[PDB]
């Protein structure tokens, strides 16, 4: 053996993570990782890693505030670092933040814990591969000093060719292994619509599992359980497991 993170590229070698803290006791065993967009998840489970992050700038609302004023309170080294949440979107639940604050914030409060062994995960582009014409993350990429290790998609698609479009454009730009934080069925083609009917949610979910393990350039994916998207779309509810949080769970269940 030879003579750096503690943590893996694909934490504890499952890919399949999940976002939010409700879905962890359903997924539990069949997942190497999890984050709920605050600066430590509340929520735990075993066998999987606890995922740290810096939602945004600190002034959306109140929550925006406490994530910040939570995330310069660490005294312990994260495993890995999730960056800001949509800087490229002012919508709800978007961190809207200008690219030279966000270089400037990522440089001061993210960058210094990749020397404790941090693994940095970049800012997620609401605008997904049109991130070629927006043009945020590729002139932060220009403005930081200090690099990410690992590029953040969200992946908003109705068909594996657009899931295909977003890896291509991030691992065609920058040649670095992607986490996707969040995906979620939606038609994008013509607005935002996010997909209603189940049975093609559940096709979604089940060949999206399918791309992404067999997917060299995806080291980590997460369900989404945002805000924006459609009832069927739900992972739980009434803390039940719904169809599709049982499809997701099904199809990673097939690999670990």
């Amino acid at each position: 053996s030879s003579s750096n993170s503690t943590g893996s590229y694909t934490p504890n070698g499952i890919k399949a993570g999940v976002s939010g803290d409700d879905p962890l006791s359903f997924l539990q065993g069949h997942i190497g990782w999890y984050y709920d967009w605050n600066a430590t998840p509340s929520g735990s489970a075993s066998g999987a890693s606890a995922v740290n992050m810096l939602w945004g700038a600190g002034t959306v609302d109140s929550t925006d505030a406490s994530r910040l004023s939570a995330f310069k309170a660490l005294t312990t080294a994260p495993q890995y670092i999730i960056g800001f949440e949509e800087p490229d979107c002012s919508t709800p639940g978007s961190s809207n933040i200008a690219v030279a604050d966000a270089a400037s914030l990522w440089d001061s409060t993210i960058a210094p814990w990749k020397d404790q062994g941090s693994i940095l995960i970049s800012p997620s582009m609401c605008h997904q591969a049109a991130e070629e014409y927006t043009k945020w993350l590729s002139a932060f990429s220009s403005q930081i000093s200090t690099s990410w290790d690992i590029t953040n998609l969200h992946i908003n698609k109705n068909s594996m060719d657009g899931v295909k479009t977003d890896i291509d454009y991030y691992y065609n730009t920058y040649g670095k292994p992607i986490w996707v934080t969040e995906f979620a069925c939606v038609d994008d083609s013509t607005d935002f619509v996010p997909c209603t009917d189940q049975s093609e949610i559940n096709t979604f979910i089940n060949d999206i599992v399918a791309l992404f393990e067999s997917d060299d350039r995806v080291q980590a994916y997460a369900y989404s359980t945002g805000e924006g998207l459609s009832p069927e779309w739900d992972m739980i509810s009434n803390g039940a497991l719904t169809e599709s949080g049982q499809t997701y769970l099904t199809a990673i269940s097939q690999y670990h």
